[PDB]
């Protein structure tokens, strides 16, 4: 299992120590509060009333946690998963990031602590 | 395992199919958007900026998803519990509240998803 | 989690940590060599050869390990059970035994080891 | 997870779908007689007073249950194993095995039950 936190401005995402291997059920909870630019924080689902301009990831909102697995697209993480398993041929390294436009990270603070493990399968 | 909805607006909150015995690891993940009143929405953590005038659970903000376990004091849940143990002498069915000021729940809206199992112990 | 020796003289068995909850799942593993009276040993299984002449579980060869959950009839473990599930309105205690003819337990040699676990349910 | 027979004539052993990567916990439970040869049939931890002729495991009997991951050597699976990591380095597809001396199976009969799950992690 891995537990750390992923920072709201790095922009290269936080790797963790979890490498997704086909058939693998993973449970994943996101605690916190953040925030990509204005003094309010948001939690891991980010902020309903923001309007997406260029995220890296555009099925969650600005704000919000999302992952890579390998070099997949990105796929929303928000509060968690519970024991899920990811699409066909998608696998490697889950790195978490936080959900903003790409180069509008400086703005950014706060951070969210995230477990992740691997369930029974 | 268990996966329902949780209304904010449910004073006597959501009985779930659990019943937590002493030694179970458990893992919840909650997601969603509700409101204790206001037109605004706030996931599971709530919000922040609201002062406490009496929640039920005043170990986590108001509109957070919290529970009780048997006839416990409420216990935050917030976004989810990872691979969590209760305090000694906790048992009982758990039960599935949304944090607001007794009395004050009929202007809420919106609920929270959630699921619960049991983890390896 | 359990982990423990099971002797083959013990008429009484080998209770363990575990209490056995409605809806829980088990994993057991047991090993090793015993014997309910010849210099020969047998494993968890015990010996196929043998007539039943009052054994404690019927339905496990002489020499088996067996188990009792709660104040259950014995049911069969054998070398072990995988994410298993009891009959209903079976609970309690696990304690594990030797399948000897009550009685005849003094001349018994050897044990088992055996693992027992809670599964994510 | 995987259940299936693993027959004591199968020289080339029984093919599983588990695939074993760095990290994984395992459990297996495996049951039944079998025999390399004598009329008798022993369960999955062989014949603790055949000598070993050659067989293709020196860490267990002859007629236990051994396996291979990817192309390790041979390890001992007997009864089975409880929440079990592997050696560093050993990784792939878990292969299924009745320990017997190469060229000897022909005469071999019976099969063990066997189950393989990942555990969490
Ligand atoms: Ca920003
Ligand atoms: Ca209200
Ligand atoms: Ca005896
Ligand atoms: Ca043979």
């Amino acid at each position: 299992a891995w537990k750390g936190e992923v920072l709201a401005n790095n922009e290269a995402g936080q790797v963790t120590s979890i490498i997704y291997n086909p058939g693998d059920v993973i449970t994943i909870v996101a605690a916190g509060w953040a925030s990509y630019g204005p003094t309010q924080k948001w939690g891991p689902q980010g902020d309903r009333e923001h309007p997406d301009q260029g995220l890296i990831c555009h099925d969650a909102f600005c704000g919000a946690l999302v992952m890579k697995i390998g070099n997949s697209g990105t796929i929303p993480v928000n509060t968690g998963l519970f024991r899920w398993v990811a699409p066909n041929n998608v696998q490697g390294a889950i790195t978490l990031i936080y959900n903003d436009v790409p180069g509008t990270y400086g703005n950014n603070s706060g951070s969210f602590s995230v477990n992740i493990g691997k369930d029974q399968s």
